[PDB]
């Protein structure tokens, strides 16, 4: 049991894709080529964003970065602000976030929910806007503290003490992690946490197809696919349909990434044992159409 | 790890509500009145009625009343229809979901989305056109007693081993399923335990021995109630959620008033996801 929610985070349950494998059992066509989906939707705010929201706020109280009733400010496309948001409440801070325009209501709502306050960025030029516009309120106003999702190692630190050590607990025959590249957090924290402990380990990129986050180590990743947003589309909706899991966009960009190697490993004759993230859940994306 | 969707269900956990509790902390004005709350948002598809549905379908197969590629018939309001439909989907059964008009849009979207038919306007339709439909199987939660089993076997014991302290178990009573399975369980394991229903301002799971209090809670209430657990906890739980801890409130004011300890456990049955477009938050 918990002291509050803030503690009801990680150890998410990691759950084997039997039909989405390419190949759940090992017999005489070669061996298993198999999917394991990492469900970080089962954290606070619902997604994994959690991890690192905690960890950046609680490593800024521990410096002396953070005074009680002091304004976090943050560019998000979302995930992050909630979580932060959420954060926020339990610990008496304000927040205010930087998002772009163009993301889906219900992001709105669950952050004025929460009662952040949030201006929205020019959706031309995305995240790199938001980013640039927070820069500017910071420097405006330096009362406000920015955490700073794309350079804090906290960020990292989240998925190298967390993410990783689950994965590596409930899947030590794990051959490959695959992820989405945002922050890169995910991917930098829990690639070098697997390659430390994990011989031949690969570590793959899924991306949208500038800005270089300054978290991003290109040493640790094996390889980087660029999905397309029909592709992620028609993979979220093929994992709710095969496997019943209901999850965010994001989600089938990995999983597509995570079929290729899989045919890959399958046309080699290789075994191969995939963990994926599932950042979060479709719930926050119903108002796009995607799922009709 | 688990082989399937269907087994990570279960096992929640329960959070201390530090801010809202009447007392967290045992000082010289009285003992500790806490509130706790089960998170049962994690789960399948995010409700309660996971523990229920799936029980009802694998009892259902084990029994042999369900055969590969049946059609499934259930009335419900939404969330027994989606932990249904998830389940459908991976064993490989048709779903008919009976629903009253006026259901959140979010709910037909996934009901949907999980493949489930739809028809509006509940329980009197659906036992009609099981009687017109003999080889469909309706499930049955509001008489199915895997609904309470499920809580008996699970809810229950969960909730003892996280607090073996506990005095109280406050839910939302519905099908009554988890006040039952759950109060059966505790009452036949916890001296002197209370069981506190809260209802909205009879089916045949209901036993009239287990309650020993229920309070009938206003919408204006209950939404107040939702909208105050995510300013001070931090949780975006459904309406349902308001009710309970509306009737956990009052219960642990009367503790704290009485000079009584208190650990009062309450179930936060499923997420805001779904009651958005209600404008409730
Ligand atoms: O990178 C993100 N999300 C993200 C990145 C950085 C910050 C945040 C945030 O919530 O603030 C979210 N999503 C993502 C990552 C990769 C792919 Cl392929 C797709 Cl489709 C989506
Ligand atoms: O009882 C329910 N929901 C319910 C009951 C029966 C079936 C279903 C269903 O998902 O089909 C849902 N919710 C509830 C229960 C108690 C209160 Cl006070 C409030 Cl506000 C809501
Ligand atoms: C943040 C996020 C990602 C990417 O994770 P990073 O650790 O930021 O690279 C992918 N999907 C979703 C839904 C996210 O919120
Ligand atoms: C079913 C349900 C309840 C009531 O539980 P029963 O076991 O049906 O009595 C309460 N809240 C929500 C959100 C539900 O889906």
């Amino acid at each position: 049991r918990y002291d509050s929610l803030l503690q009801a985070l990680g150890n998410t349950p990691l759950v084997g894709l039997q039909r989405l494998s390419p190949r759940w059992d090992d017999g005489r066509d070669g061996p298993h080529v198999r999917l394991w989906a990492k469900l970080e939707d089962r954290n606070p705010t619902g997604s994994i964003k959690d991890r690192p929201a905690v960890r950046m706020i609680e490593q800024a109280e521990a410096d002396g970065l953070l005074r009680p009733g002091a304004t976090i400010l943050e560019p998000t496309s979302g995930n992050t602000g909630i979580s932060l948001a959420m954060a926020a409440r339990l610990k008496g801070y304000r927040l205010i976030c930087v998002m772009p325009e163009n993301t889906s209501v219900e992001r709105r709502q669950l952050l004025e929910l929460y009662g952040a306050q949030i201006i929205f960025s020019a959706a031309e030029g995305g995240s790199n806007t938001a980013v640039a516009t927070a820069k500017e309120l910071a420097a405006t106003n330096p009362s406000w503290v920015m955490l700073y999702q794309y350079g804090n190692p906290a960020n990292t630190d989240s998925h190298y003490c967390g993410t990783g050590p689950e994965l590596l607990a409930d899947l030590p025959e794990i051959t490959h992690f695959v992820a989405g590249l945002g922050t890169t957090g995910t991917l930098m924290g829990t690639g070098r946490f697997l390659r430390e402990h994990v011989a031949n380990v690969k570590i793959v990129a899924a991306e949208p197809r500038g800005f270089v986050p300054e978290l991003y180590d290109p040493e640790i990743l094996t390889a980087r696919y660029s999905v397309g947003a029909v592709d992620a589309v028609r993979r979220t909706r093929e994992l709710v349909h095969t496997e019943g899991i209901f999850a965010g966009i994001s989600t089938g960009a990995v999983l597509h990434a995570a079929l290729g190697v899989g045919a890959g490993a399958l046309a080699a004759g290789e075994r191969a044992d995939i963990a994926l993230v599932v950042a979060d859940a479709g719930w926050k994306y119903l108002s796009t159409g995607a799922y009709a």
